């Protein structure tokens, strides 16, 4: 597993090696995401683009396209879900899409529809930093503070 | 957070900043470990074992001192949980000893209680890969299979 000195390594070789039963396995992990706005539909972009934070420094990516993304949910914890769950969707195939900036023109409150865009360039290790890859969004400590200075906590799954 | 090219730099500075609102809190993660033998003295053992591998190199490590760890429990589940958590006390406080190889002497399966014991010497990363640190020991998943061939499986918390 390990990458040592040649002085690590004597010492190995130095003592009688001593037999192993067993293994890891399902190595996890996971990160929460706060942001927070002046608007709820502020709360929600920064909180996007608090996830492509955490892929690389979207300080460093060009606006070129411009993409939508609209989806619809049960309640507000549901929305908030399938909103960053379609964003990181088109990070992860097609086009494989990183925004700079994302922006939320509309939530509707009663029914549970938001429209948003994002414009950015598709995502290259040549151009653009590398950090954390996300695997999924879960819905674990998920909360959705709708009121003045509105905030938003999520749990998502990493590398 | 990020460290950049000269070309990224550039680019990151043609643009306008985008304003952030957001922070990264609490970052978790664990792995889960199976470790066996041929009795349930060794996959008791093996488990320590791995644990103690997570952290690093455990065959760096040199059989220097020798140390005794005893404990009990409840039933089979909460037995291991002691007798690995206790090990990891031993490591994570006091002296910061690491064993590079442990013994479990016995086990009363009536009453719950063990006798392990483990040769190594105190961590100290001069010496000693840097793995993985070791948060805490978990009841999640946790099984104890006391069979033909003796296995069992847990989940700990890493850094």
């Amino acid at each position: 597993d390990y990458n040592l000195t040649e002085e690590q390594k004597a010492i190995k070789a130095k003592y009688p090696p001593v037999n192993r039963k067993y293994e890891y396995l399902d190595h996890t992990a996971d990160v929460q995401l706060h942001a927070w706005g002046d608007t709820l539909e502020e709360a929600f972009e920064q909180c996007a683009m608090a996830m492509f934070g955490y892929m690389t420094d979207t300080g460093t990516v060009e606006p070129l396209q411009t993409v939508e993304v609209e989806t619809q949910g049960d309640d507000l914890q549901s929305l908030l879900f399938h909103f960053l769950d379609e964003w990181l969707y088109k990070f992860s195939a097609d086009e494989f899409f990183i925004p700079r900036e994302v922006k939320v023109l509309s939530i509707d409150q009663r029914n549970f529809k938001l429209r948003s865009i994002g414009w950015g360039e598709e995502f290259s290790l040549s151009k653009h930093p590398q950090g954390t890859e996300v695997k999924a969004i879960t819905y674990s400590a998920m909360q959705v503070y709708n009121e003045e200075n509105p905030e938003v906590f999520v749990i998502i799954a990493i590398l």
